[PDB]
């Protein structure tokens, strides 16, 4: 078995090999990457994104969220408070502001430090979530807005045709701003492309071992548990690297820069946080191997987790004696 440490690789694909993306995923999990639910892929160096970053400023972020925390440094929620819209270069001068700028730092492990002794105490502003691409239109190997739909993976694998579409997202992060524990949604894989700035910190469980931290967030979030059979499916709850080693919870961690990209697989639940001003861009998208994830994947119904029009189809088709009370909590 490749892998059996579950430690996350990195990749570096030649120019070659970036041709053709499917291909390149299927060779990773040949590897055994899949089994860290994390990787780092360092494109080729002929490769780039598009030609520079010189004119984002004028992107808007409709919806910012201020992510005010709760509960101790190690083991706390964090709820979204929706702020007044801004530009890109708005934003980027906020998070360049003396109360929201990276402190002075040696290295990134004492800014990982620091991120987990004081991230509690403030309340960074997140602009996630936005729907578009900042991949040229002329970049043709591993274009986050030119992947196979999701859809048309189901309908090759299982012959169902299905409403729905599969768009990318923008993340525009600052100190502090914070992805809380999940996997995906219908436990698909994602693929995150750092376009500039600072850097990402990740924390990633082992796919073969994420109930250890389902138990575990139970005991944490006992109040939460009791709402929702899923509640991780919240995205809102946070356990320290000290917290989960204290636990026994098996996990690892890696720090992607500005031109890197990674990838979650099916059922890798992750955290993380920004270390400055940058800008990400993240999809879903599936394999072949994916089927048996999503027909197996948690939901929530409470009615909290609330998501796309797409994933309506996938509990719909994959996962039929849920759909009822899926689509309840959904209305
Ligand atoms: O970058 C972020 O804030 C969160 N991204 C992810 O969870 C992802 O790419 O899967
Ligand atoms: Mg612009
Ligand atoms: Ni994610
Ligand atoms: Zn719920």
């Amino acid at each position: 078995a490749q892998n059996p440490n579950c430690n996350i690789m990195i990749f570096h694909p030649t120019k070659e090999e970036f041709n053709d993306f499917d291909k390149y995923i299927a060779y990773m999990e040949s590897q055994g990457a899949h089994r860290a639910g994390l990787a780092k892929i360092i494109p080729p160096k002929e490769w780039k994104a598009r030609e520079t970053y010189d004119n984002i400023s004028e992107i808007l972020i409709a919806t910012p969220l201020q992510q005010v925390a709760s509960g101790r440094a190690g083991v706390f929620t964090q709820y979204h408070k929706k702020k007044k819209a801004m530009t890109v270069g708005e934003y980027r001068h906020l998070a360049n502001s003396k109360k929201y700028q990276t402190p002075p730092h040696q290295n990134f492990e004492d800014l990982e430090r620091k991120y987990w002794k004081n991230r509690i105490y403030n309340s960074p502003i997140y602009g996630a979530d936005i729907s578009g691409s900042l991949f040229d239109e002329n970049t043709k190997q591993w274009n986050l807005g030119h992947l196979g739909t999701i859809q048309d993976l189901l309908e090759k694998e299982c012959g169902v045709v299905i409403e729905g579409v599969n768009t990318p997202y923008l993340y525009f992060g600052m100190w502090k701003t914070t992805f809380a524990w999940h996997t995906e949604d219908m436990d698909l894989y994602s693929i995150n492309y750092l376009h500039l700035g600072e850097p990402k910190t990740w924390y990633v469980v082992p796919p073969e071992h994420g109930q250890r931290l389902e138990r575990l967030a139970r005991e944490l979030f006992p109040g939460s548990s009791r709402g929702c059979g899923a509640f991780l499916r919240h995205k809102v709850a946070l356990i320290s690297p000290t917290v989960l080693k204290e636990n026994g919870i098996p996990f690892n961690r890696i720090t992607q820069e500005a031109g890197e990209f990674m990838v979650t697989f099916p059922y890798g639940y992750h955290a993380g946080f920004n270390h400055g001003f940058n800008c990400a861009e993240a999809i879903n998208f599936a394999t072949p191997r994916w089927i048996d994830y999503g027909k197996m994947a948690s939901q929530c119904s409470c009615g909290e987790a609330r998501v796309t029009f797409s994933m309506d189809a996938f509990v719909r088709i994959l996962q039929p004696e849920r759909y009822d009370l899926w689509k309840r909590g959904q209305d």
